[PDB]
């Protein structure tokens, strides 16, 4: 149910936010979000937050219930339809340490390059080499297995930084070029350099 609002409410502790930021619509309009890494005793979720006005809501300092969000591409969306509530007393708990650490693991470039088409990366990469053009930005990503490609556009081109850098990357399309795989920006997508 790719549009339909979930009512079924899931209570997280925010692990982690991203700086708020700027994207281009497909229409090319400028909307503003950030990005939220949330965990249940269970499992972890990436959440796009596309309601600003909630940053305070996850600040991580509480234990939250999130209502009326989307849920795609293995991810939940929180936008202006979306209702976010501090836990009451009886409903907090602590997350398992071995989800926060699942939480946080990056995917080796070698298994991104034999992963299908279609799949959502986020993940911590080491810049090797950065080309900028017109509306496209080149980011050659390289681990100890691997290099590939990272081609931002809209807010992922010409993100200032250095080879050697680490690049955060936020919901990233992975796509097959011939055999080998790249991660394509998408309009929710971000780079923190890191
Ligand atoms: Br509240
Ligand atoms: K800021
Ligand atoms: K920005
Ligand atoms: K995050
Ligand atoms: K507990
Ligand atoms: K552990
Ligand atoms: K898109």
């Amino acid at each position: 149910r790719r549009n339909v609002l979930q009512k079924r409410p899931v209570i997280v502790k925010v692990l982690s936010t991203t700086k708020p930021f700027e994207y281009e619509t497909p229409e090319m309009e400028k909307k503003i979000m950030f990005h939220a890494t949330v965990a249940t005793q269970t499992q972890f979720f990436h959440v796009k937050v596309l309601n600003t006005s909630l940053k305070e809501k996850f600040n991580g300092k509480k234990i939250i219930i999130i209502s009326d969000y989307l849920e795609y591409d293995s991810l939940l969306e929180v936008n202006e339809e979306s209702t976010v509530s501090e836990a009451g007393p009886n409903q907090t708990f602590e997350v398992p340490n071995k989800i926060i650490n699942r939480a946080k693991e990056t995917l080796k470039i070698d298994i991104l390059h034999k992963q299908a088409s279609g799949n959502i990366v986020y993940g911590v990469f080491m810049l090797h080499k950065k080309t900028v053009n017109q509306k496209t930005t080149i980011y050659e990503i390289q681990d100890d297995r691997g290099k590939m490609d990272v081609v931002g556009t809209g807010q992922c081109h010409n993100i200032p930084c250095e080879e050697g850098d680490k690049l955060q990357l936020f919901c990233f399309r992975l796509r097959k070029k011939n055999q080998m795989s790249k991660l394509i920006s998408e309009m929710h997508s971000f780079i923190q350099i890191k």
